[PDB]
């Protein structure tokens, strides 16, 4: 429209009705020029990049993108709480996004002093890849996301892909993607830009615990019909074998039979945080559970879902199997145990196994006469048929989603990291502002322009997204555990911000506080 | 709009219909940047506070607020002449408000030398708190009002408010606010803002004196036919013992019976404005009346309204008990008493008890033939059924209204300072320009941006409100007493500018002066 | 509860254009003598001037969970808050709703001024003090007067040159115009209900 009305108002508030949840979320974001708008073909060889295992080639672009997908974004401490302690369950339904208010800034930068005026007729161009025709990037957790609280303005980052290598060198399959062969909406001060996206179905993420565990399904106070071996020596002495049964009963449980079996298990090593518990040596790289492909060991984060500890043991917890966040001020490297923040898996004792213990046992040979039984462990359980699982739980911190590979199959495609897995996830959101070139030569020349004005922009983004509920329909009796705020006196509020403005979130919050039967 | 067209016209007349005023206003703001926009975490231990009872805790936010709610904003000194000479009664009945004519500017400090520019992209983000949600400020009479003189530009007081505490720290009950949390409309050069709102009924404030005290009700001319006890006393010597009864009359009035008694007192403390007459001591602090809230002294000001002297002695005042408004260009800090402008309540003599004086004397013990008969002083009474009071009176400098506390209950909820209590008062509205960053680094970084251009804003503000008027039905013959400006010859006009320019309003203005019948 | 309490309603950041009287001495010495205003501001807050004021109180004795920090004697029955009706003293159990206890001190309780809820299978006489469960008000700090507190102080007498300014407690406070109270809170094991007596007059006939 025009230059003095602006393009859309803020909206951020969040509306609960009975089975659904409308967040509206509003930032101010500034959006810089990046690459010197170029394309640079990044590779580890440009800096290091001396072990195999960390090879990459792929292309920096200078287009940036919008990542929204952590949960915080959406939701505020207060809204967070408000939903897991109420709701079993729930997903996304509806995704609408906006860009408005796009002011454009000319920075000359002269004798060390600056001066940044205003271009009102500069454009910024923006576009949604809505056929996921471009290296999905969002699904990786990486940094960039709208920060958790409102008042922050925050930098978008920069977009890049990585695609086939040998080494640093390029192989004959290598893509090369340009952005600019896209088409995009072009937008001035008085322009906005949006677009919906629907959510495909997906199962609700179970925001529960179980109120009771899988080797104890039964009534304690019936016997079962079946048999098992209890007595395979019929004394001590020579020549004293017979077979004795018995019926399994609550007196003997653990040897009752059962119409299903824990999840599956990839064992990862145990590590205590209690510092002298722990080995002298460094295991890290070297002791840690890894997967293989193409003669790279990529280390395996979080693998199977699976209980960090057991019982009332919370000294240790998998080595690369739990998800660890940084507090907030936190150092990138070398950061001490206590300024990082471990997750607790443990609410999932009752259908996953422990993820520092074996799956089970089996036996290794046939036993006679001469032979002796002999069992050997169970490290690494694929799938039987008949195994029940949960899937790692969802934080404020942690991812919304992820994209499901486009492959012929695959099993279960729940991220391993978390979230709702998505053969069409909402899509990526790539913002540029386009180039305006310094003034030309006058004799003509075959070269393309390498002189550009320094130049950024900025505006607002609203993201909405319509939430499915699951209400908690317990018939329990006793009360249940919630999530609360702790009432001890302290020198700050949790969840607010700093005496020199900074805002920190405490702890991880998990999803899962209800308890449903299993 | 558009940038070169007019938001709105100025608009400051006000119209007198028959049972009904409406007064306009119009004033020029000014809108600066508060605490680079950030919430900061104001506490008592930041500067000092080393008393409990000034223990303080809370959050202050880049945000401002209009605060209009003292009346020499709403009326000039005629049009509240004007309204007390003519009218027994007012309340306000409707709100109607407008922001337009906004301009936002940039200013670039280079060498000492700084340039002011103009931002037509630039927004400002306004919103009216509705229901409640926020904590609301404006009852406390704090500064930061629409001058009283409508060529005066004025700054926009920044908002912030505190919670539960204990000392320094914060008890876990403690509540944030983010600000940009709530849906906001943003304005450019060309927008306008505006909302009306209607107050709930309040009873009229009574502009009136009475014409006979709460102790002569009676006819004077005519005996009661009630008796009292004249004579416990047969004559003087000993086992001299009667009864004699007495009918009450004109003789002998203040032992008469009488269906009604004044309103509750809680003692303050009398001090002379005379010099010599008060102790030589310190007993400000110490010799207040207080009241005690969770182990904190809140020293009482305004309390029940009450006479501030007795009879024809204005030579003091009650400590605590009156208003105290400062003169033009007053000091901050240790005021001589010349330069204050004390408030004199004793219009209210007939219904109310002296501010300063017990409220009456009750009996200590059983008489006997053996003991006296010995009465106590009554140093505060909290009410009888049967009482009668009236309210604090309303002065031009004094606040138009308050938010009565959501509560389980309260009684007779008009505010100790003067003005109309309201449930559900005129909410806040509550302003700040949105950030515009400076250039962003080209190398994407995970912190948030903490430089920004330095900018302000700029418009009008146009307030009306529709008020009700009582109108005098007097039958009285003689003449009654009104506010005028004397006559006498003076170097400048009251309520009128000065030499240099300066608007100063000579002495406080009461609203009571027409008389009605006790 | 709530998430700010009465005496703290204000801006923090902004002055206030009301005055008080800051000080009443000149300086040190005979016939130092001055009247001083100030601003009543963040920096002094608790002078500020303020449009509400707590609810009423009737004092209770105050009595500690911790043994020994009691009196040794029998306060019981002598030493606590009653109401006379017709020559009869009815002890006044749970009386206008109070914060039972100051800050974060919760060593004592009001003697009659709180519920005391038994466990299960507990005694029916002089059963000691870990068997019943005493009831936590403290929720209302906010807008009510401490139950063992004074609800605030008064003038006794006039100063003058000769006298010097004294000032009493008040003990009980009715009622006064611009009061704010909350009532006594609701649990699982306390009444839902009553009946309000049918009578001339009663004021906020909550029970």
């Amino acid at each position: 429209d025009g230059v003095g009305s602006s393009s859309g108002n803020w909206h951020c508030d969040s509306q609960w009705l009975g089975d659904r949840v409308i967040t509206t979320s509003t930032r101010t974001w500034a959006l810089p020029t990046y690459n010197n708008h170029l394309y640079k073909q990044i590779s580890n060889s440009t800096s290091g990049g001396s072990s195999n295992d960390n090879a990459y080639f792929g292309y920096s672009t200078p287009w940036g993108y919008f990542d929204f997908n952590r949960f915080h974004c959406h939701f505020s401490p207060r809204d967070w709480q408000r939903l897991i302690n109420n709701n079993w369950g729930f997903r996304p339904k509806r995704l609408n996004f906006k860009l408005f208010n796009i002011q454009v800034k000319e920075v000359t930068d002269n004798n060390g002093v600056k001066t940044i005026a205003n271009n009102l007729t500069s454009t910024v161009q923006v576009f949604t890849d809505s056929d996921y025709q471009l290296p999905y990037v969002l699904g990786s957790a990486h940094e960039g996301c709208l920060p958790p609280f409102p008042a922050d303005v925050f930098m978008i980052p920069q977009y890049g892909y990585l695609t086939l290598n040998d080494g640093s060198q390029a192989v004959g399959r290598s893509s090369f993607y340009c952005l600019e062969y896209f088409p995009s909406q072009m937008l001035r001060t008085g322009n906005n830009f949006q677009f919906s996206y629907e959510f495909e179905n997906v199962p609700f993420h179970s925001s529960y615990a179980h109120s009771q565990s899988l080797d104890r399904l039964m009534n304690p106070l019936i016997d079962q019909y079946l048999y098992y071996l209890s007595k395979t020596i019929n004394g001590s002495g020579q020549n004293q074998q017979t077979l004795k049964f018995s019926v399994a009963g609550p007196s003997n449980m653990a040897v009752q039979g059962r119409n299903y079996i824990p999840g599956p298990s990839y064992r990862q090593q145990r590590v205590s945080t209690t510092v002298t518990q722990n080995n002298n040596s460094e295991f890290a790289w070297p002791g840690a559970s890894s997967w293989a492909l193409n003669g790279r060991n990529s280390l395996m984060n979080p693998g199977p879902a699976m209980a960090s500890h057991k019982e009332g043991e919370d000294r240790f917890f998998p080595l690369s199997g739990s998800l660890i966040f940084g507090k907030q001020g936190t150092g990138r490297d070398n950061v001490d145990a206590d300024k990082v923040m471990i997750t607790n898996e443990e609410e999932i004792k009752t259908t996953n196994p422990v993820a520092t213990e074996s799956y089970g046992q089996v036996a290794t040979n046939h036993q006679s006469a001469q032979a002796q039984a002999q069992t050997g462990w169970v490290q690494n359980q694929g799938i039987l048929p008949g195994m029940v699982w949960q899937d790692r739980d969802v934080y404020l911190q942690g991812p919304i989603w992820a994209k499901i590979p486009h492959t012929d199959g695959n099993f279960h495609p729940s991220p391993l990291m978390g979230g709702f897995g998505m053969k069409h996830p909402p899509p990526q959101i790539l913002i540029k502002n386009t180039p305006v070139p310094a003034d030309p030569p006058t004799a003509f020349n075959k070269d393309k322009l390498n002189s550009f004005i320094t130049q950024y922009s900025t505006g607002q983004v609203s993201v909405e997204i319509e939430w499915e509920l699951q209400k908690e329909n317990s018939k329990r009796w006793n009360p249940e555990i919630q999530y609360t705020s702790n009432y001890y006196k302290s020198n700050n509020v949790e969840f607010a911000v700093n005496t020199e403005g900074v805002y920190s979130e405490p702890r991880p919050i998990g999803t899962r506080y209800l308890t449903r039967n299993l």
